């Protein structure tokens, strides 16, 4: 400190920061709104503190080609330390260097396009769950909240695809599982006093409750020692030119997953159901194409899945509306020089994800739902560096194949069935969360109707 002098130095623009804050003050109307902001008042590149933490963002899709991928694995390797974790640190979207390298190579088998056609049969059993727990709400004709009944699915899946484990967590019922996974203003304090994470650290604080850690540590070791086609198999299987994976940092990945497909999931098939039921006439086009590949509601595979095209623009469109990750980051570990710019050791290096899917300057009617963008005449003109939904370069979204296939099933089950129209509770215009999650402001509820 102060670091306040360094984009001044470099004469990279930016808002000025008041002390010992920098502009997180700026933070009030979300991340997003702050970005869209900077990009419109500064530019293609622009710098800020988070506190004390200078951040630069950039916007050039070769600059961001250099930083995500070609100088990856030598400067930007890994993502802005957040705390305390403890036992997490091992997890792969947490752990840094070479450790990280070694993780992502002994998991990238278990996301392989093979291993998940095998996982196809059982992630298509509880989209039947699914339906049945929703028409006891289309028969009776009252307005439905979806990320319970969606969320009730997603965790449905992440058991059965991650653990073999069974249940409708639903209604059927206060399962030994569904509740430490229940459990699924602190992380502002930690901008403000990063300097206070080793403290925490010592003090064994898991931003995880302590306890739901040590429920599914000693449920590993169960499951572990009672078998001895899911990702704890397929885990397990690698375990038996890198150091084999451990018993904890195998539990550290089970969690990583679970966050993962659960929260996302559910939030993303929310998003679309929204704009499917504001949408009526794209909600129709989907349900021709699924019932003209899949006639007589029959159950999709994994090969008619990938034969759905206007499913994926619908899938593509809405991600692009709403990436949950917002922005990507990595530290930048070297002093060094990208597309003739400096850019010294510490800074981290953003990209906004959220205001480049929604910049006019690449997107047309930016705020609009048009699935079109996405047809296979037009997906070509997208460059690949401002749609990101999952990152891209060596660390990007490792189960990106999953839930593509994971959330596509959900809706072909669920559109060959029913039809989405607005109630009178509903939020029309969808307003974001001010907060710092990609969520509705409120839920999104909606009619349920049976065809
Ligand atoms: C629609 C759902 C999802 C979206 C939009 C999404 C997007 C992302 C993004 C943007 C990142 C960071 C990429 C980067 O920084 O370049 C990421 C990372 C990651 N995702 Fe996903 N993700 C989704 C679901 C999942 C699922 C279902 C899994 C399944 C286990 C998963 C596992 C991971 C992991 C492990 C990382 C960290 C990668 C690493 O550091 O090596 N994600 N995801
Ligand atoms: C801070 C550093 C650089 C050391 O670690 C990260 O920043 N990592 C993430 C931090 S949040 C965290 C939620 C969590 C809650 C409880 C325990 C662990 C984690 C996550 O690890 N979630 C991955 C699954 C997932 C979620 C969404 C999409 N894909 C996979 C942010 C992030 C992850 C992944 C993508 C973008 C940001």
């Amino acid at each position: 400190t102060h670091s306040h002098g360094l984009f001044k130095k470099l004469g990279i623009p930016g808002p000025t920061p008041l002390p010992f804050l920098g502009n997180i003050l700026s933070y009030h109307k979300g991340f997003c709104m702050f970005d869209m902001e900077c990009h419109k008042k500064y530019g293609k590149v622009w710098g800020f503190y988070d506190g004390q933490q200078p951040v630069l963002a950039i916007t050039d899709p070769d600059m961001i080609k250099t930083v995500l991928v070609k100088e990856c694995y030598s400067v930007f390797t890994n993502r802005r330390p957040f705390g305390p974790v403890g036992f997490m640190k091992s997890a792969i979207s947490i752990a840094e260097d070479e450790e990280w390298k070694r993780l992502r190579s002994l998991l990238s088998p278990t996301f392989t396009s093979g291993k998940l056609k095998e996982m196809v049969p059982i992630i298509a059993q509880y989209g039947d769950v699914l339906v049945r727990n929703l028409r006891r709400e289309a028969e009776t004709g009252k307005p439905v909240t979806l990320k319970d009944v969606f969320g009730a699915y997603s965790m449905d899946v992440i058991t059965s695809t991650s653990f073999g484990v069974n249940i409708d967590s639903l209604n059927n019922p206060q399962d030994p599982f569904v509740e430490n996974t229940k459990k699924l203003p602190f992380f502002l304090s930690i901008t403000v006093f990063p300097f206070l994470i080793p403290i925490l650290e010592v003090l064994n604080i898991c931003v995880f409750p302590r306890e739901v850690t040590n429920f599914l540590r000693k449920s590993v070791k169960r499951m572990k020692e009672s078998r001895l086609v899911d990702f704890l198999q397929l885990m397990i299987d690698s375990q038996n030119s890198h150091k084999a994976l451990s018993d904890l940092e195998l539990v550290a990945q089970s969690i990583i997953f679970i966050f993962a497909g659960y929260e996302t999931t559910s939030s993303v098939l929310s998003f679309i159901m929204y704009e499917l039921a504001t949408h009526p006439d794209v909600q129709q086009k989907l349900q021709e194409e699924i019932d003209a590949v899949l006639p007589n509601k029959a159950p999709p595979t994994y090969d008619t899945v990938l034969q759905m095209e206007y499913l994926d623009m619908v899938v593509n469109e809405t991600l692009r509306l709403f990436p949950i990750a917002m922005r990507l980051e990595r530290v930048c570990k070297k002093d060094v020089e990208i597309n003739g710019m400096f850019i010294p050791k510490g800074v981290v290096v953003m990209i906004p994800s959220y205001a480049l899917h929604r910049d006019p300057k690449y997107w047309t009617e930016p705020e609009k739902f048009l699935p079109e963008r996405f047809s296979k005449k037009n997906k070509d003109n997208i460059d690949p560096y401002i749609y990101t939904p999952f990152g891209s370069g060596p660390r990007n979204c490792i189960g990106m194949r999953f839930a593509l296939m994971n959330m596509k099933l959900a809706l072909i089950r669920v559109l060959q069935n029913f039809s989405f129209k607005p109630c009178k509770e509903t939020q029309i215009p969808l307003k974001l969360s001010l907060g710092g999650l990609l969520q509705p402001e409120k839920p999104v509820v909606l009619k349920v109707e049976s065809r």
